[PDB]
Parts: structure tokens; C-alpha cells; sequence
């Protein structure tokens, strides 16, 4: 039911001179591109990859730009949505794929919505875990939105280059054990990160292992993040104004391709209600909802994710 | 239309601890595995890769074991057909492909025939360029056949490890310019190589560039063979007894899957008549024949090769 890295096919595509994207590939059938979130890995889809391949799909599980074996340039602007989306289009071009299904989670979810929005001709169908699609508001900036919702306070802490990197890189095992937990096992507040000083300022120095993960799984992420660290990943958060301006160029165009929104009951940041009016701008939207499921959806409720994704893939 | 290496998707599969296979991958649809000959490269399929992908296939063009970015262990036994075939099956396993169409040329052609014989469950259909399928004769050794068939004298020269390697690696540019030519541009013979002292003993020191290839194309081969040299590739020739004994264990069984044999009029070693009685053992065999075509079929007559392969793939 899982993936051993050394038993996978590893693919590499150069999308521009010094930027190549790494992916793992399994199965035959229609192409399904899986896009993980922050701070994760292709390996976050470990339970989906075999299930989707067994269900008759060709699965391409990405290391997103900044992660794993994919390139991680230091410049903030390399990680704006416009650049990341164009790169994923180039990825498809070099692989000779006219279209793929795009399934994303967290920041990967944001990316796949923008792929569906701006490059619908290359997106056969789109699915997001947790991350809603909300049309850009030309009137209020991203900075004003974060004031209007204090649950996104931590995003301010991620802004200054090097600050969050230092904390997240200091002890990688502690970082991932602290983060990758079921909602009832949480050891972190994301209410007021900035005044406290950081994410882990008064969370355990030696956290226990979540019921969700093994020591071996944790050590995989540890080894992956030794390659490039957290700068590239955090740069995803540092293009708020650029992403806003790009998203506003959408005007009011709808997403007319088949779409799936999957909500997670106990994700306390990307809460299910954030998705509530999505059918207004996505006419062919279908839904899934997973109870007792926190942020780390693929890990927390793999069986439920697999059922929902496969049902949806097979029907449209 | 051809391939630029830096614009391809490069895949890597570890089939056992010391051995990984490299391939380039283009297109969507049924999996088609392309297997090159001696001393070539995935790049020998450069004209077929985009044509087949455009025709609606997912093309996997291999660096065969011993070549390019694939592993090239020193031991002779690592290149016997039994080992090479098992590894190709493991390759399919790791990619999650239950079956593939196998298309081979030269030594690659011999490989795909053996795949069809011993692993019919993993081969959807089989095609060979130039290399016929001749059932093993248990009453004659391979060594005995080379004495009866002097055109294969050069194979005796390839036996002694280190000898052919030194000549072929002495000047790679000269090596490939001398080999890769149209039949009417020939600058060497394979009549009496051993007593002559080598392959290039009295062929030009600075050969002209064949009509078939550009300087840039030659230099790609040069660059590729700088990594591991000719030991691995030549080891394909140094398993005659093992291959013969293995082939003899398949005597009774037949190839029932769809099959294509493409002959080249001006291949003076793998002559068309070598294939003449193949329908005795494969009654449903289909055929293509290319006029004015030397040994390097894909390079020599790419348009004709593309037409024949696509017609065949689309019908059976
Ligand atoms: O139009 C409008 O109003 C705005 C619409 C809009 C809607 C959604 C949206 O989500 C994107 C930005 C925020 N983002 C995260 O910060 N994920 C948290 C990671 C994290 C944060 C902090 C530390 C580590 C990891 C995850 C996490 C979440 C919950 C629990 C654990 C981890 C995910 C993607 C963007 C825009
Ligand atoms: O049962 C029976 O009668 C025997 C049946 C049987 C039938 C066929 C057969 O072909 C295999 C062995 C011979 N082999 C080569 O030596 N290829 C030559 C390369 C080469 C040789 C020498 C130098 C460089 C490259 C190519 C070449 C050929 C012609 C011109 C240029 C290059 C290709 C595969 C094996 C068994």
C-alpha cells in the first residue's frame, strides 16, 4: 500500500536552463499529476500512487520546485504562481502530454486551481485536497486579507528571508514530528506565531511520534530537506503581491473543466467553509468531504482519499 | 523532426543494486519500448520517438545495459540474454507496466524476440528491424556457425576482452564516422577482420561525414561512449554459449503475439533472406521491407521506418 523510493521510476525534466523537476512515475493509462504542499514531498502521495496506478492511471508524483530532487533556486520570484504554472506547462510539453489530470494538496492545490484557470486546455480535470479556489479580490490586497483573518498570522512570520528557515532547519526531525500529526495530537498554535517568536517556541523539544507516521517515514523527509533546506519552500509564501496581480488578470473567467473539491473536517487553517461558494465560478464542481481528517489529508485518511479520487477519476 | 537530449524527459529505474537503466520518455497512450543495437544509443531512435508519440503512443527509448547513462558493469555474464531479459521485466515491474510493445534493432532486435519467447505475458506485440528470429539449433554451437558463415568473422575478433575495446576507443569520432554510413558510402569490410588486425586497419584516418548524419549527431555518440566505453557493449557478443543453451530451452514454444519483421535491402550482415522462413514458426507474421537501406535502418530511412511502424502499431 506504500512506496519504497529505490523501487520507483525516477524522471527528470529540464523546464528552463538551470531548473529541472523531478517526479516519480507509476502505472499505465491517463496521466495524473500529483502536486504536494508545504513542506512536503512526492512521498506525501505514497498511499495514493499505488492505488491510482492499480485503478488504471499513469501517476506522475512531483517534487515541486524548491523540494527534494527538483531544483531549488534561491530567488523569491522563481516561486510566484505565474512562474510555477508556466513551468508545469513546459513539463507537460517536454513529456509530450497534451493534457493531464491535476490533483493538488495545500500549496499544490493552489497551483492546480491556477493551472485549471489559466491553462484549461492542458488540464483534463482538476482536484484539490483542502485548498479552495477563491477568485482574486481586486480591491483588497493579500496583506489586508491576513489582517481580516488572524488564523493566517504565521504567514507574516514566513515573510522575512532566513528567519523561518533558521527555525525549521535547526532540527529537521523535530520539525517534521512536530508538524506531521493528527489534529487531536497537535503541539502547535498557529494563532500568534510572530509575538511568540516562532512555530516551535513552546512546543516539546523531543516530540512523540504521531499515530500517522513511522520513524522511517519521518527520516525520509529529513533526508530530503538536507538537500536544499527550507528557503525554496518558504519562497512559495513570499510572492503575495505578484500572485494577487496575476490572479486579477483572470478577470471573471470561470473554470469549465471537471473539478473536485475535497474538504477535511479538522484542517483548522484550510477549513471546509472556505470552499462554500465555489460552484458559482466552477459550474462542473463535484465534492468530497472527509471526517476526522486534519491537514495532512493523504497521510491521515489515505483509504478515504483513494476512494474519493478513484470514484471521481473513473466518472469524469 | 528529431530529439534534442536536453528537451527530453529522462527516466531512471534501478533494476538491481549495481544496475540502473536509463530511458527517454515521450507521449501518451500504449507503452512502446524501443531497444537499440550495437554500438548505439536511445538517440538512434531520434526520428522515431516524436513520430510514434504524435501517432498516439507512449514511447520509452532505452539506453540498453552497457550504454550511455545506463549501468555498464565489467563482467561478461551481466550481458547474457537471460540476464538482460530479466532486467527488462524488472524495468516494466518498477514502472507498473503489465505489458509493452517491444521494438528492437540489431542486438535489440534479438533481445525483443527473446522477450516474446520467454516473457510473452509482458509483451503486447513485437517488432524487429533487421534481426530475424531463427530458432536455436541444438546440434550446432554458435562457434560452429561462424566457421560455416564467414560474414560473421568479425564476431571472433570481438571475443578477446580488451582487443576490440582498444581499437574502438582509440578515436571515438573516427569510430562512429566510419561505422554510421549508408551502404554505398561504406569504408570497411567484415570479411576477414582477425588476420587483418582490426576493424579500421585500412580505412581512412580522417573519414568524411556520411550523408546520414551531422557532425553534431556524431559528437553526441562520442560524448555518450566516453562514460563507459565499449566493454559493456562488446560483452553482448561474449555470451554465445550461454545464450545458445538458454535459447534451446524454448525450442517447443511459439510466438503467438502480433509480430513485425522489417528487412533492409542493403544490410550486408543481417541480410533480408536470413528472415525468409520466419512464417514457418510465426504464420501470422507481418512484414515491412525498405529498399536502398543499409544496416542503420532508423537513420538511413526514417520516413519509411516511421510509416511501417505506425501502420503496424495502429492495426496489430
Ligand atoms: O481569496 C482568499 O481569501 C484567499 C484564498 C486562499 C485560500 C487558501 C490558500 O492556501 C494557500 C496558502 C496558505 N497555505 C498554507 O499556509 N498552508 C499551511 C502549511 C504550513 C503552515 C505552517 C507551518 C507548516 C506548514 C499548511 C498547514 C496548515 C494547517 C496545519 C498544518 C500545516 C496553503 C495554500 C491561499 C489563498
Ligand atoms: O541461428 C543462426 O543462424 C544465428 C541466428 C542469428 C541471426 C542474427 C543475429 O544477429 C545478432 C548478432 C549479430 N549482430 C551484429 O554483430 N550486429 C552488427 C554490428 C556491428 C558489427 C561490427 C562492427 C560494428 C557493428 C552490426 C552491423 C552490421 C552490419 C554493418 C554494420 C554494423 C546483431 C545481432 C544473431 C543470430
Amino acid at each position: 500500500t506504500s512506496c519504497n523510493p529505490s523501487d520507483m521510476s525516477h524522471g527528470y525534466v529540464t523546464v528552463k536552463p538551470r531548473v529541472r523537476l523531478h517526479f516519480v512515475e507509476l502505472g499505465s493509462g491517463p496521466a495524473v499529476c500529483l502536486c504536494h504542499g508545504f513542506p512536503e514531498s512526492w512521498y506525501s502521495w505514497r498511499y495514493q500512487i499505488p492505488a491510482l496506478a492499480q485503478a488504471g492511471y499513469r501517476v506522475l508524483a512531483m517534487d515541486m520546485k524548491g523540494y527534494g530532487e527538483s531544483s531549488a533556486p534561491p530567488e523569491i520570484e522563481e516561486y510566484c504562481m505565474e512562474v510555477l504554472c508556466k513551468e508545469m506547462v513546459t513539463f507537460l510539453d517536454k513529456l509530450g502530454l497534451s493534457q493531464a489530470v491535476f490533483i493538488g494538496h495545500d500549496w499544490g492545490g493552489m497551483l492546480v486551481w491556477y493551472m485549471a484557470l489559466f491553462y484549461p486546455e492542458r488540464v483534463r480535470a482538476v482536484a484539490s485536497l483542502n485548498t479552495p479556489f477563491i477568485p482574486a479580490n481586486p480591491n483588497m490586497s493579500p496583506l489586508e486579507s491576513i489582517k481580516a483573518n488572524p488564523v493566517f498570522d504565521y504567514q507574516l512570520y514566513f515573510q522575512e528571508p532566513g528567519v523561518a528557515e533558521a527555525e525549521l532547519e535547526q532540527n529537521l526531525s523535530r520539525t517534521f514530528k512536530s508538524l506531521f500529526r493528527a489534529s487531536d495530537e497537535s503541539v502547535l498554535s498557529m494563532h500568534k506565531v510572530c509575538e511568540a517568536g516562532g512555530l516551535f517556541v513552546n512546543s516539546p523539544e523531543e516530540p512523540s511520534l504521531s499515530r500517522m507516521v513511522t520513524e522511517e517515514e519521518i527520516q525520509f523527509y529529513v533526508q530530503q530537506f538536507k538537500k536544499s533546506g527550507f528557503r525554496g519552500p518558504l519562497n512559495w509564501y513570499r510572492n503575495m503581491e505578484r500572485n494577487w496581480k496575476w490572479a486579477c488578470k483572470s478577470l471573471g473567467r470561470k473554470i469549465l473543466i471537471p473539478a473536485l473539491m475535497v474538504t477535511a473536517e479538522k484542517d483548522f487553517v484550510l477549513v471546509p467553509q472556505m470552499s462554500q461558494h465555489m460552484e458559482d465560478w466552477i459550474p462542473h464542481l463535484k465534492r468530497g468531504h472527509i471526517e476526522d481528517c486534519g491537514h495532512w489529508t493523504q497521510m491521515d485518511k489515505p483509504t478515504e482519499v483513494n476512494q474519493i479520487l478513484i470514484k471521481w477519476l473513473d466518472s469524469d
